[PDB]
């Protein structure tokens, strides 16, 4: 039910920000530099999870052994620098004119992202100006696990004081699509990566647009 809608909660990379194609530049680089094969096509298969997650899992199928946390805190330091290094990623098309029709409908914008990069979290008040919150926000730095766990969008409902059929997920991410439709949320999916659009679908999601624009111009007409 549109009528039971409080809250609307984004993802941000490659839903607020276009910040994907740095993300995969970055996590290949950092690998090739640390002596790992990551492709920049296998480093969006990681779309959604924490650097810890993604360096660990990494790991796992390259070398076929757990990253100690020593190399996740160095790989982490290391994909930032990199990342950080390229012109700051800008607003994705359509996202701002959403949050306005978002907010004009009198619901609440969430952030719920595993980053834990603080130039694009410091950059979302200057990016979509009176949005969001930081107490109505889930980042790296409030979870254990993050998506494709439940666990964030668990705690974004809890932290919006929220039951999940008051909310609806915006993702771009296979295993954030899985972690949202786990948490009993409706939700969206947008693929704005290179990726097949059927594999959201099969994720979880009640919904797939192909745009940020096309989902922000078809949003007075879903429910």
């Amino acid at each position: 039910m549109r009528k039971k809608l409080k809250a609307v909660l984004f993802d941000m990379d490659g839903v607020l920000f276009n910040s994907m194609p740095y993300h995969s530049e970055a996590w290949h680089q950092v690998m090739k530099t640390h002596g790992l094969d990551l492709s920049r096509e296998e480093a969006y298969m990681h779309a959604g999870r924490t650097g810890a997650s993604t360096i660990n899992i990494v790991f796992q199928r390259e070398l076929g052994k757990e990253a100690t946390q020593e190399e996740i805190e160095s790989i982490y330091h290391e994909k930032s620098i990199l990342f950080n290094s390229y012109p700051e990623a800008e607003r994705m098309p359509g996202a701002w004119e959403l949050l306005q029709k978002v907010k004009s409908e009198g619901l609440t914008p969430m952030v719920v992202t595993g980053s834990g990069q603080l130039s694009l979290l410091e950059r979302l008040e200057h990016n979509f100006p009176g949005m969001f919150h930081k107490e109505l926000m889930v980042t790296a730095f409030d979870v254990k696990y993050g998506k494709p766990n439940p666990e964030p969008y668990l705690m974004a409902l809890k932290k919006g004081g929220l039951k999940a059929d008051e909310a609806v997920v915006i993702e771009n991410a296979p295993l954030g699509v899985e972690a949202g439709h786990k948490a009993g949320i409706f939700t969206i999916a947008v693929n704005t990566g290179p990726l097949d659009g059927q594999v959201l679908l099969d994720a979880g999601a009640d919904l797939l647009f192909p745009s940020m624009q096309t989902l922000c111009d078809s949003w007075d007409t879903i429910m």
